[PDB]
DNA sequence: TCATTGAGCAAATGAGCAACACTATTCGCATATAATGGGGTTAGTGACTCTTAAGT
């Protein structure tokens, strides 16, 4: 289920690329995101895999750019 | 008899600790229609040397 959807991941960190971050970092970070889509995934409510991965590799990927992107480091409920 | 030396002492101030109670920070977690392969250089170098590779 993982190595099926990683084209999703590099269309999700197509738009995140000039933030700060290497472009294979992003995709890197929503792979770890699209794990964890990957494990509290549930079938029953109808929606096939794309709409429920998408909210957690936007969310690691952000989380990613948040933190590791200056030296002088901003929390996110700060910024 | 009194100034001088040797020793110490109560007290005031500066530093700090120990345990506890309130509170502002920070981090883990969740978003459910569908979303499914990227930008960005270097462009009028010169000369020389070392290694690898096809050609003889």
């Amino acid at each position: 289920m993982v190595e099926a959807n990683l084209r999703l991941v590099i269309s999700i960190a197509k738009k995140y690329t000039n933030r700060g971050l290497q472009f294979l970092d992003l995709i890197q970070e929503g792979n770890i995101g699209l794990m964890k889509a990957v494990d509290k995934f549930e079938y029953r409510r109808g929606y096939k895999f794309s709409t429920y991965a998408t909210w957690w590799i936007r969310q690691a990927i952000t989380r990613s750019i948040a933190d590791q992107a200056r030296t002088i480091r901003i929390p996110v409920h700060m910024i």
